[PDB]
């Protein structure tokens, strides 16, 4: 029916001032300009978010994939996986086409899974993906909530769907930053994504999808969460490696 | 009139066998699939080349920028730079739309320059860009040649243009992997990209463009150049960090 809050993580940052919007923050620091384009520390923040997520998923055994620009399931079309290969975990960074809240083009890192027979297998994989999303956001120090989306209402092609909303002080609200859904055999039956059972039968596999990183929405959450009174932005330690500093400051 | 070879770097690799095409190599190593799809070590090669070039340009003083996808000049439209800021060096990694030779989507790292008055300034900047390109290709261990493209013969919107062709054993020929052109005041006069002189006059600046990395063509050159008799393919040391190995050996 209605979305249920499954988890709260972190706390709302406390400000001695009225929090500013991400655009105001970015323009004052000259990291957001003009459509829109990121410059300097903003470009590095995009780079750092993507690489941080991609490397973390590489360490967990996800197989890297690069694609020309739905698609992820489509690559396994008419393909069959070995029982010894289940579960299949794939990670891919790609450009998607549809304030910076709603732009036409953006970079996103996606997780893709193909798993053994039935709900037990697909559900474990979905919870594993959800824990990766929660881990990534906690190490980035964001305050967020996990929501259990309805599935047989408003739609249908999903057995379970988890969304994660990060707190955005400037917007004054929670905003979706990632989603993870178990599609069971919906994609498999349409694309002939098969798996070989232990006994040797071919059966329609189960597929699981999850966003690992959406750069625009995480940039909004980070800038509005880590802003300072003087208009500077503190850099999360996980991203300090890529930015070369612990605080983004306005230019001279 | 016709292109002149300005520089030779490296030597053609020596094989005891007939060199294979990049597609054969990829299919045998399961790093190329399908359209086209890169998997495992192939995806790490692409991703790692982009990061290697991007980090090198960051260390050399280039300011990063990211765009939602011609464009590089277009963002400086109606902008004026201070004389003290010349030259402006920008580096951008982005997804571009146009074997792996001609796919519809691919990642490319571009160099962009805005420089002081006239040919002396723009030419120094163009030669700097060419030297960075040559440094990158040498550190990747590729054999290549730098060629002086004609400009007043067809063309026109270029005062000087350098192309670099990397040797591709499987194709049996040289293939363009990077390009660098000095466009002087063509782009500035059409996009109102100005610079302010010391005296206080505004004048059309000079623009310089150069490819820092085109992943498809470099992957082709690397796979075909570092291939072994076993179908293995050696990993250049600069990329061993990202691949975690010095040789791709195909799955069991």
């Amino acid at each position: 029916s209605q979305a249920r809050v499954l988890h709260m993580v972190g706390d709302k940052p406390v400000f001695s001032f009225q929090p500013r919007g991400h655009l105001e923050i970015g323009e004052k620091l000259d990291i957001i300009r003009q459509s829109y384009y990121l410059r300097g520390a903003g470009a590095l923040l995009q780079h750092g978010l993507v690489n941080f997520t991609f490397n973390k998923l590489l360490r967990r055994g996800f197989t890297p994939m690069t694609v020309p620009d739905v698609g992820l399931a489509g690559y396994f079309m008419d393909h069959t996986v070995a029982f010894r290969d289940l579960p299949v975990r794939m990670v891919c960074s790609s450009t998607c086409y549809r304030g910076l809240y709603r732009v036409h083009h953006f970079t996103k890192v996606e997780m893709f899974g193909v798993t053994g027979p039935g709900l037990e297998q697909s559900s474990q994989l979905l919870e594993e993906f959800l824990s990766l999303q929660m881990e990534i956001l906690t190490e980035l120090g964001l305050h967020f909530r996990v929501l259990d989306m309805p599935t047989q209402e408003l739609g249908l092609p999903a057995y379970r769907k988890f969304d994660i909303e990060a707190w955005m002080p400037g917007r004054g609200r929670f905003g979706e930053v990632t989603s993870a859904s178990n599609c069971t055999d919906f994609q498999s039956r349409r694309l002939h994504i098969m798996f070989q059972t232990e006994a040797g039968e071919l059966q329609f596999a189960h597929t699981v999808n999850a966003t690992a990183c959406a750069v625009p929405r995480l940039l909004i959450a980070l800038l509005e969460s880590n802003q300072q009174k003087d208009g500077s932005v503190l850099v999360p330690p996980a991203l300090q490696s890529y930015l070369g500093t612990d605080r983004i400051t306005a230019p001279t």
